[PDB]
């Protein structure tokens, strides 16, 4: 039954757009139709976030906290001293003002939003003693973000998220795939890549690298250039958060509330082969990752860097072995799910036999049912008791 009246939050990972953008075609639902929508008619108040798709996890937390606040985006003077990006962004109105006022969310989070997710949550509640410091030293002005003492999460569901990172981002002709893959996004929302359009379409959010695409220029020609910018070159990005080095690094410090509820799905499309031990893709997967991204991660193999035979299943994208939660360079706590929802712990919920895209609706599955799985979701999120008791 229904405990609490928090509100859900969506949240997209290295692909990912507002609600306005894509000509309406959402990134939570995809061909399959309007998650959000789902929810609110159903009961469960829910909003959408739309942050950087490239930018760092830290600059999405900043992004997403101001807009669920409202204010202008500040990145921290420590953190855009560091890496010669601005220190304030946009400005947003703010969705959820009740959270100044002792209101809670629960945050569904899909891919790269899981560690944008986590980190919010961390900032959120601890803050940042090293913005604390420079602050101080420097007599510059503060985000409250960076303070600590914030209590606006209730819990935190990833699915399909790279919490070790993915194996994804050594292939030798990553850069290329990478944005290969934005393309095929921009084709399952039937925009095409080669056009110069006008309008939007799909806003990168690079107001801190002053990037933007311009006047005449396609998303193709904008690629270009992203590649050889610092969104995709310097280490506050996705990219960089994305891989196995990078995700163990941001596991070093941002761990689990014992004050929020953690929910994690994993998701794979993948067989083995008897012969190789590898892992091949099932038929279904989204074409793009079946061709180009599925035939690396299920084969890829790094003993130094630690990947073995239990990183090879995957959902087309993202390893499953790194899905149901933090592990490398990480004091967090998984425990399997037993019909209870423990706090302060990932509660891992299992595997899913879907991919990466079909997950949110941009790849279809008419065998997956995905109005019930976020119904199910939401009902489960809404029955979390605010404060749990000890008994026998
Ligand atoms: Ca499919």
């Amino acid at each position: 039954s229904r405990a609490n009246d928090a509100p859900i939050v969506l949240l997209h990972g290295f692909t990912g757009w507002g609600r306005e953008e894509m000509f309406g075609f959402k990134y939570w639902g995809g061909v399959r139709g309007d998650i959000e929508q789902w929810l609110n008619d159903n009961g469960y108040r829910t909003y959408t976030l739309a942050v950087g798709p490239l930018s760092s996890n830290w600059d999405r937390a900043c992004e997403a906290y101001a807009q669920l606040v409202g204010g202008t985006v500040d990145y921290g003077a420590a953190h855009a001293a560091k890496h010669g990006h601005a220190r304030f962004g946009r400005t947003y109105p703010g969705l959820l003002p009740e959270l100044k006022r002792g209101g809670r969310i629960h945050i569904i989070a899909h891919s790269q939003g899981g560690q944008t997710a986590r980190m919010l949550v961390s900032l959120l509640e601890n803050g940042s003693q090293e913005e604390r410091e420079y602050a101080k030293a420097h007599n510059v002005s503060l985000s409250p973000l960076f303070e600590g003492g914030h209590h606006f999460v209730l819990s935190v569901t990833t699915i399909a998220t790279p919490h070790d990172g993915t194996t994804l981002v050594n292939m030798v002709d990553f850069t290329d795939r990478f944005f290969d893959l934005q393309k095929a996004v921009l084709k399952a929302a039937a925009v095409a890549s080669n056009v110069p359009y006008t309008s939007q379409v799909y806003d990168f959010k690079l107001d801190q690298w002053g990037l933007r695409r311009q006047p005449g220029e396609s998303f193709d020609q904008y690629f270009e250039r992203l590649k050889r910018s610092p969104v995709w070159t310097s280490t506050d990005t996705a990219r960089y958060d994305l891989s196995v080095p990078g995700a163990e690094k941001l596991n070093q410090w941002v761990k689990a509330s014992p004050n929020t509820y953690y929910l994690s799905f994993a998701t794979e499309r993948t067989y083995r082969g008897a012969l190789t031990g590898n892992y091949y893709p099932e038929l279904g997967m989204n074409a793009f990752s079946a061709v180009v991204c599925a035939p690396f991660l299920g084969s890829y193999r790094n003993a130094t860097l630690g990947i073995d035979d239990r990183w090879l299943e995957n959902d087309g994208i993202v390893n499953a072995f790194s899905m149901n939660g933090p592990k490398r360079g990480s004091t967090d706590r998984i425990v399997p799910y037993d019909g209870t929802i423990k706090k302060g712990v990932w509660n891992d919920m299992g595997t899913y036999n879907v991919d990466h895209f079909e997950v949110i609706g941009v790849d279809p599955n008419p065998l997956f049912d995905i109005r019930a799985f976020y119904l199910r979701l939401a009902e489960q999120l809404a029955s979390l008791q605010p404060h749990h008791h000890h008994h026998h």
